[PDB]
DNA sequence: CGTCTTATGACAGCCGCG
DNA sequence: GCGGCTGTCATAA
């Protein structure tokens, strides 16, 4: 019964809105919106509207939006503030939906599709639409159907109708392996000519017009192509038929490098899935092709085909259509796992914004704050212009590069939101300034107490303790959501370790997986049924537990990033509530908060162990402390632990029963010293790390800031079945490191931390012997391809040319003149290999598009001229020199006086 | 959407240094 | 050849 918007659009002096009504049906309005803006007035003008600072405001109701828009600019030319929401879409949604929006996703039409274009000329540039669209697959979320639009006749070949019978069959049988779940859901429709195809597609589009349009590179390729191909054949107005309100606009996106053109479809919220992935996955990938992401996410990968893609419709039109269908389903499987579309809806309806505006945290928070203020009858300050200006951030401790045997970590929960809430930081809560002492003076508690009446930050800023703060109040509503979804995440993880422990000694009875909610710890009853369960049904349970973890991971990470984005926006010049005094007040409090508790943890552990002046905190970054636990184990004497798990149990209790209350009273004292509104500095225990008992193995090491590795047994409550490596910053964790090298360097680390020096040297030798045998794609570096043109000097490398860019210019030379081989695209990623002296190619390296094999017309030469020695040293040895140097180990056995004896037994 | 932030690392080109 | 500086590309928060 409760209605909600789908899309909202401003065109001239009218608001074009698509919504779902009281009876759950999709309809369209054209409301001539009467917008309101505000202005300062004298105190003898008692009204109900006030600005955030308390100053009285008068309401200005306009006839049209153009009038309101042109009132603003002739209020600036006099120098008078023009308060209010100037984005009239946000104003409308706030007016039309003055309540908590609850929505039904089954009545929201989500569509994803993909185009096929045979192009011998090369890449079919979406701006020119030079070649016929020979295939479209369109999935509708309301119908649950894959609509295939196949072209049988082009100037590139006449082809037979595609068979759903053949598509269903196994590749071994001669079939295509289109998943069985989507076989009954395909609507096939063949077409004799391109015009007909395109014609019915539009009719289909009008009847089933997308609310959300998604897919892989839809904004970048699909939409612009179908728009321009229709435009060039039928005319502008027919191409306008892609928009419900018949309005399209070419948008120019220009970054620090070049510029690209996309097309707005007024009345459709386009969420290109690749863009959801880059924003919400929190994984930098070597490639962003759908095949690559699919294999990473789902462990499937696509079936192969003979020859280049431009010859595929010719030779095998059957597979040609099947692949286009699979590709569309891939995105749906990825979303079924990651849930990025659900996330974007939950966010956009909560913020009361255009769904696409989820990509903009600034737009998001400006609407959240406006809507929170509007409820109190308050008026938002005008967006001012500001010069970009630097300001300070977090503290990071300079660790001593060494091995560290027993380590335990602690970390502040929602640091910046918690700081905002503790200090009551907000644009309207500012109280004034106090004279500041050097940051060190506060850390040791030797500076004078800043205030008795106000809440302070060591940057000199003051805040009201009694008043409620707008930023603190709204961000609170977000923090509790994160704790909920993180709780589910950890529980699914804890449940996974129980299951993995049951996989060690499994039964073999023909049974089914237990139906349970993985978001919650298993009861004693369920535990026992698991201990007597089959591997088949255990593997399914595990897969489902990990799917819940990922769903929880994604949920809470987005809630984390959006929260910290509010802080970030405080340091952004375009944010309505930009204020460096606030942004700095947050970060300086963090610096003090860490170093403060470092001192406190150092004091407590000294007294407790019976020593004085010993540094226990070895490292910290922003809001963490890494505690050396060696003295805590040594005082007991590890000779009193029966197994590894025994000493893990000891440290966990020591943390929870002894260190945490000592930390809690530490922060409590700091909350007093600053005179804050409320104590919110809570530190969760994270890692318990160390070598397996009675083994060689260094447990962990640090090379420098942001670079360390630990052998974790327990992470934040989860007690693993087998120890897991925590590696931060090291090459194993960078998308630029070759796939095989990441794998090898990790094994080196695993041996260092779990097994010791002899084990490491053993593996170094064997890897060094087998290196030359590895897949060339597995041993290639990855890098982004920015500013190719800048360094392109007539085909050759220019001054200051980066290694990977040189690689591209070499590639471009070797593929030249040949009609089409895969070109390298600006701003995208490339594989890079070194080449030995005197090769048939120009320079010393070669690069080519990532996630793909190089053209067969240049491959053999590359493989033959690879510089394995250079590649091994640069990517493997040099990084391993770093880890072993820091850990005070040798990866290679050093000359000894023992070398003069004969050992053969 | 193209208008969240800073801190900090490795590596490569370049250029000097009898 | 190594070290200082700068540009570029990465990650940890
Ligand atoms: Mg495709
Ligand atoms: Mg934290
Ligand atoms: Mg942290």
């Amino acid at each position: 019964m409760k209605e909600f918007y789908l899309t909202v659009e401003q065109i001239g002096d009218s608001i074009f809105e698509r919504y779902i009504d009281s009876n759950g049906r999709e309809r369209t309005r054209e409301v001539e919106y009467k917008p309101s803006l505000f202005a300062h007035c004298p105190e003898s003008q008692a009204t109900k509207y006030f600005d955030i600072y308390g100053k009285p405001c008068t309401r200005k109701l306009f006839a049209n939006m153009r009038d309101a828009s042109q009132w603003i600019k002739r209020m600036e030319d006099i120098g008078l503030e023009a308060l209010g929401m100037d984005d009239f879409k946000l104003a409308y949604l706030s007016d039309t939906y003055n309540y908590e929006i609850k929505y039904d996703h089954t009545k929201i039409r989500v569509a994803n599709f993909d185009i096929e274009v045979t192009s011998p000329d090369g890449f079919p540039e979406p701006s020119q639409a030079k070649h016929p669209i020979d295939a479209i697959t369109h999935y509708d979320s309301i119908d649950d159907r894959f609509y295939v639009f196949d072209l049988l006749n082009s100037p590139y070949g006449n082809v037979e109708e595609w068979s759903i019978e053949i598509a269903a069959k196994l590749q071994e049988q001669g079939g295509d392996e289109v998943p069985s779940e989507i076989i009954d859901k395909i609507i096939y429709m063949p077409f004799d000519n391109e015009k007909e195809l395109l014609m019915e597609y539009l009719n289909f589009w009008q009847q089933k017009t997308p609310v959300i349009l998604t897919g892989w590179n839809v904004e970048s390729f699909a939409i612009p192509y179908v728009y321009n191909r229709i435009k060039n054949i039928f005319g502008e107005s027919t191409a306008k038929r892609l928009s419900p309100h018949r309005k399209t606009r070419v948008k120019v996106i220009e970054n620090m490098y070049g510029s690209r053109e996309i097309i707005t479809l007024f009345g459709i919220s386009v969420l290109d899935y690749i863009d959801l992935y880059k924003k919400f996955s929190f994984t930098n990938q070597p490639s962003y092709s759908l095949d690559y992401i699919s294999e990473f996410e789902l462990n499937v990968g696509k079936l192969k085909y003979d020859g280049p893609i431009s010859k595929l419709r010719e030779s095998n039109h059957q597979r040609y259509i099947s692949y286009n269908i699979i590709d569309v389903y891939r995105v749906l499987q990825i979303d079924a796992k990651r849930q990025f579309i659900n996330l974007s809806l939950d966010m956009g309806y909560y913020a009361k914004i255009q769904i696409q505006s989820v990509f903009s945290p600034i737009k998001t928070w400006d609407a959240i704050i406006f809507n929170s203020l509007k409820e109190q009858n308050k008026v938002i300050p005008q967006g001012r212009s500001h010069p970009v200006q630097p300001y300070p951030g977090a503290f990071v401790k300079e660790p001593i590069p060494n091995r560290y045997k027993y380590v335990m970590s602690f970390d502040l929960t929602s640091l910046y939101p918690s700081i905002i809430r503790q200090v009551n930081i907000s644009p309207e809560t500012i109280a004034g300034t106090f004279k500041v002492a050097p940051l060190h003076d506060y850390i040791n508690a030797v500076a004078e107490r800043p205030s008795d009446v106000y809440s302070c930050s060591p940057n000199g800023m003051m805040y009201y303790k009694d008043r409620d703060g707008v930023v603190p109040t709204e961000i609170t509503k977000w923090v509790s959501q994160r704790k909920e979804h993180k709780g589910y995440m950890l529980a699914a993880q804890r449940n996974g370790e129980i299951i993995k422990e049951a996989l060690h000694n499994p039964n073999l009875s023909v049974d089914e997986p237990l139906d349970v909610d993985y978001r919650f710890d298993f009861s004693d009853e369920i535990k026992e049924k698991i201990k007597k369960l089959s591997a088949k049904s255990l593997n399914e349970m595990l897969f489902r537990a990990q799917r819940t973890e990922v769903a929880g991971m994604t949920a809470q990470m987005a809630l984390k990033v959006t929260c910290n984005s509010l802080y970030g926006a405080l340091g952004n010049v375009w944010f309505r509530y930009y204020d460096l005094r606030n942004a700095t007040a947050i970060t300086t409090f963090g610096q003090m908060a860490l170093q403060w508790i470092e001192r406190k943890v150092n004091e407590y552990l000294n007294e407790v162990c019976g020593t004085e002046g010993e540094a226990f905190v070895l490292y910290g970054d922003t809001d963490s402390i890494y505690v050396s636990a060696d003295k805590i184990i040594d005082k007991v004497g590890e000779s009193k632990f029966r197994d590894t798990n025994h000493w893990v149990d000891f440290l966990d209790k020591f943390a929870r029963e002894r260190m945490e209350p000592a930390i809690d009273r530490g922060f409590r004292e700091m909350c007093e010293y600053m005179n804050n509104k409320q104590h919110l500095m809570f530190m969760d225990r994270e890692a318990i790390a160390g070598p397996p008992l009675g083994s060689k193995g260094i447990g962990g090491f640090w090379t420098g800031k942001k670079r360390y590795a630990l052998n974790v047994w327990d992470m934040e409550g989860t007690r693993y079945a087998e120890p897991k490596l925590k590696i931060m910053g090291l090459e194993t964790q960078k998308s630029s490191t070759p796939k095989a090298v990441q794998k090898a360097l990790k094994e080196c680390i695993r041996r260092m931390l779990q097994e010791g020096e002899e084990s490491l040297q053993e593996y170094f030798k064997e890897f060094e012997k087998e290196f030359r045998q590895l897949n060339y794609i597995s041993i290639a570096s990855v890098s982004s391809a920015n500013n190719i043109a800048k360094y392109d000097v007539g085909g050759f490398p220019g001054p200051k040319c980066p290694f990977h860019i040189r690689g591209i210019l070499t590639y471009n030379r070797a593929i030249k003149g040949n009609i089409d081989a895969p070109q390298v695209v600006e701003g995208e990623k490339v594989y890079v290999l070194p080449l030995r002296e005197g090769n048939p190619f120009g320079d010393k390296c070669i690069a080519w598009p990532s996630g793909t094999e190089i053209t067969d017309l240049i491959k053999d030469d590359v493989l033959h001229w690879m510089d394995y020695t250079v590649l091994l040293e640069k990517t493997f040895i040099k990084p391993l020199e770093g880890f072993t140097s820091a850990a005070k180990l040798d990866y290679e056995k050093k000359a000894s006086l023992f070398d003069m004896f004969d050992f053969s037994a």
